[PDB]
């Protein structure tokens, strides 16, 4: 955490990209480099009990160096404002993009591989992303996908024992990502519309949700690999980068520049 060098001086903002986790987040320029970054600014005297929040995803996020998580920049602190600097996606959320309409499982399988991707480097370093979602997953202009607004330690991708505060592993996330499968694929996760504390008991009550609708086997059977109530019993990210659903129907990340050319 640089607190002697003026943020002010080292970047240009340009746009505001919108309301973030405890602060406001900007498309930027280093002014250095002139590459164009993601800049939060966080008051830590607005949010004093969140700080170690704040500290801990700096922290888990400063020991990623993969092509499939948001790259870490830095941090500065001017007075009570603190700017964490981070690299910039310019295609917005894998979330965004299900707004222009339903996505074909050509789409669904190219991110969810992508996805796949970032969460075995996270789980060979001994990491875990903790909030899995389509809100997370940031795509660039070209089409590249990665992992963003981790989670430390809303229950719609909580794995069951997550909700019933066990000690949880790499397979929650596998759990979450299955219901980031099916919410690609219909636009939002199970139990949606129904009360947070309501969702909180069925997930650890009720059977896993399994994708309804007009889909072809393997996507089926990719979500309900992931969507097992016991941990253990799920594949890893390693596991399903080879299932029949990603190897049949996903393709180069090129392929999405058409989808978030939409969006724009
Ligand atoms: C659209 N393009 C785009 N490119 C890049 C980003 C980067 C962030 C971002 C994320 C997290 C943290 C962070 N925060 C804390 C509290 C601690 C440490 C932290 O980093 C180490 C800092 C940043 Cl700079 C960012 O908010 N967004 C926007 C964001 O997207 C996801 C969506 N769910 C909400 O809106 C981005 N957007």
């Amino acid at each position: 955490t640089n607190l002697k060098a003026d943020p002010e001086e080292l970047f240009t903002k340009l746009e505001k990209i919108g309301k973030g986790s405890f602060g406001e987040v900007f498309k930027g320029i280093d002014n250095r480099t002139q590459k164009v970054v993601a800049i939060k600014i966080i008051d830590l005297e607005e949010a004093e009990d969140e700080i170690e929040d704040i500290q801990q995803e700096i922290t888990v996020l400063s020991q990623c160096d993969s092509p499939y998580v948001t790259k870490y920049y830095g941090s500065y602190l001017k007075d009570t404002k603190l700017w964490i600097i981070m690299e910039y996606l310019g295609g917005g959320s894998a979330l965004d993009l299900l707004e222009p309409g339903p996505l074909d499982e050509t789409q669904i399988a190219t991110i969810l591989r992508e996805i796949l991707k970032g969460l075995d480097y996270l789980h060979s370093e001994k990491k875990i992303h903790r909030d899995i979602k389509a809100a997370n997953v940031l795509l660039s202009e070209h089409g590249e996908v990665k992992l963003a607004d981790f989670g430390v330690a809303t229950p719609f991708w909580m794995a069951p024992e997550v909700i019933k505060q066990s000690a949880y592993d790499s397979k929650a996330d596998i759990w979450s990502l299955g219901i980031t499968a099916i919410e690609l694929a219909r636009g939002e996760p199970p139990h949606s519309e129904l009360h947070p504390m309501k969702v909180l008991f069925l997930i650890p009550k009720n059977n896993p949700p399994t994708l309804e609708g007009n889909y072809s086997k393997p996507l089926k059977e990719f979500v309900e690999a992931c969507l097992n109530k016991e941990p253990s019993f799920r594949p890893t990210a390693k596991e399903l980068l080879k299932h029949k659903f990603i190897l049949r129907n996903a393709k180069k990340t090129s392929y999405l520049t058409e989808l978030i050319d939409a969006h724009h």
